[PDB]
């Protein structure tokens, strides 16, 4: 199924992967197929007094490289050699071609700041996102399977059916897909 595509360090985005993008009010772009589900999610959060924003949706190859390089630089400044910094940065930011952001199926969701804090939004997403087809992609108890640190902002659309099962069983996407055989 299209919404269950696996992208990670071992599963690059296919060459010639087509995505039709829609622009949100803030200029971030998403796969048009997830648009109503993301809108429903945001509508529900706001009905609960929780006010999120899409900090980052779709990214081009060059954008992903720039974000990765900026993370490498942050490590270099904290006392890592370039090689150490690259390896450490990858636990947060994927090498170009291996980010879900390049699918259009992932959004980094933050708080608006003024009505909600980060932790309020992250908590609401953790407890509710699956009802709209999104999963907390990189949970803190699955870093040894996903290869990614706790990123409570990063939500991936898989569809309501899969998201609900993933949530109830406490899985990451890799486990879910493996268990489907
Ligand atoms: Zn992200």
């Amino acid at each position: 199924e299209w919404s269950l595509i696996l992208v990670n360090r071992q599963n690059p985005i296919p060459a010639q992967y087509d995505v039709e993008l829609e622009q949100l009010s803030n200029g971030e772009r998403i796969d048009i197929r997830i648009s109503p589900y993301l809108q429903d999610l945001f509508d529900a959060a706001r009905a609960d007094g929780v006010y999120p924003i899409v900090a980052s949706g779709y990214r081009t190859t060059e954008k992903q490289q720039e974000i990765m390089d900026e993370k490498v630089a942050e490590y270099k400044a904290k006392g890592y050699t370039s090689a150490q910094a690259k390896a450490e940065a990858e636990t947060w930011v994927a090498v170009p071609g291996t980010s879900e952001h390049q699918l259009g199926l992932a959004v980094d969701i933050n708080a608006d700041g003024i009505h909600s804090t980060g932790n309020e939004v992250y908590r609401w997403l953790d407890e509710n996102s699956y009802r709209f087809g999104f999963i907390r992609r990189y949970p803190p108890d699955k870093t040894e399977i996903t290869g990614v640190s706790n990123e409570p902002w990063h939500y991936r659309y898989v569809g309501i059916e899969a998201a609900t099962k993933i949530y109830h069983q406490g899985l990451c996407l890799e486990e879910y897909l493996n268990t489907e055989k």
